[PDB]
């Protein structure tokens, strides 16, 4: 609910940045949420080795003063990176990992009203595989019908 | 090109219904046609036996007098069957295929001019897989954060 | 007429009603939920309550939603001349429930039906469950997307020329 | 600068430059199609002809197509101080790639990118080509449709209640 959304190429965990971050320009998770992090990690570690996460991280468009951040795309970089980090640090492969920065960019909702901006600044733990069996399938085709 | 065709989900064989089979009222295929289907049969055994192949008829609306059929439904469906069929004759295993009929639906074209209507008159090769990898993930994911 | 089996099978032992997989939705309907019983194509009428809420449910989603009707059989052997194979009477009986939903008012635009004749042996220490499983009719829900599909054709035209 | 093996390398060895999985397509750019090296984020700018065809080709495609342009090394070790990790490295030289595709016309609001640190050992007998591989940067082409994921939930909904 709240956290969990199906999409249909995968799935998607999202966590608002109010709460996993120390404050609105930092990349430094609050304490309180790490096990909760650690949650997710053993989760990811009884799945299938072929299953793949690309943390993501997303911001609104409110601009910010005083921070070492230029842009968005950074901010949300950093962001994705420190969840990333430390579900390594709580023991999912590196292999299975990688992180993603959309800046302001793919919002949850328009940038219209206080609540959506707040929706749009999140993390996204992304799960998927890299299935190719369609593909494979249309190659074969094609070879063989296409003149 | 002309008979292959890709979607997101599988890969469309699209074989004309005005040259498969012998009238347009008719579920008999052409003698010159059969061995057409032998080279689809001999392509489908090489694919790996999770591969579904679903023979999918179709029409236009245009209605039709002097026949047993009393629905485009029924033609359809006997039409997408007698294909399934010589499938099986030509060594492709039951446990693949199935068939289907979309009567009048699902029209390639809308049915606004003479060459729209030929095109929906038409049999599919529908070649997919039941890949649940993303399902499963997601029911695991369900169980764990669903409160 | 309903068949003894058909009559007493408790719901306490049917699998999930519900299945997805990554192309779609899937309604699993055992036979003794549509059907008098699994060798016909005869309705009980006295069951249609649950194909009504489905008919009900399939407004709340939107047009593009394709609704195919997939039909089943084991290998149990034919008992009426009507039906000359297995993968006609599960065309018949897949046809049969499409055509109820029909009648509840499911948009016939949106409708197929489907047979895969029979997908299973006759096995010893079969359930009855299993058995009217083996008999279903599924409601699959799905959409003809292309739009990858056609994103690669754009690049594979570019830079895979002939 | 531009390194000795950067420059000497020939197109013939590369890999397929199109690959298609079932989530989207992938154009795969090994290193020096696009960099004076493998060990940091500087642009050749003498191979920006074959970027400009990208560009061009993604305004052939529609706004609901997401565009990822992805990072990745091998176990090279790191030469620059500026870079504290093959994650950061991957980051860098995405980002890199990500705005000379906006310099070039594609819009910023379907752009993003990612990295995937290091992804491949150093191998012996490896070709030049496996390692200009190992430190690509992809272009991954998908969308984030999620049709068939609200056809589920509405029937999760009803069939499935808690």
């Amino acid at each position: 609910g709240s956290v969990l959304e199906q999409i249909d190429q995968g799935s998607i965990l999202k966590l608002p940045s109010n709460l996993l971050f120390e404050n609105a320009t930092s990349d430094a998770i609050n304490q309180d949420m790490m096990l909760y992090i650690e949650r997710i990690a053993k989760i990811i570690q009884k799945l299938p080795k072929r299953v793949h996460i690309n943390v993501r991280g997303f911001t609104d468009d409110t601009p910010l003063v005083k921070t070492r951040f230029k842009s968005h795309y950074e901010l949300a970089a950093n962001r994705a990176y420190r969840v990333m980090k430390v579900l390594i640090q709580y023991g999912v492969n590196p292999n299975q990992l990688s992180f993603s920065s959309y800046g302001s960019t793919n919002p949850i909702a328009p940038n219209d009203s206080l609540e959506n901006r707040m929706k749009n600044n999140r993390v996204e733990i992304f799960f998927s595989t890299d299935a190719n069996d369609l593909s494979k399938i249309h190659s074969i085709l094609d070879n063989e019908f296409n003149p």
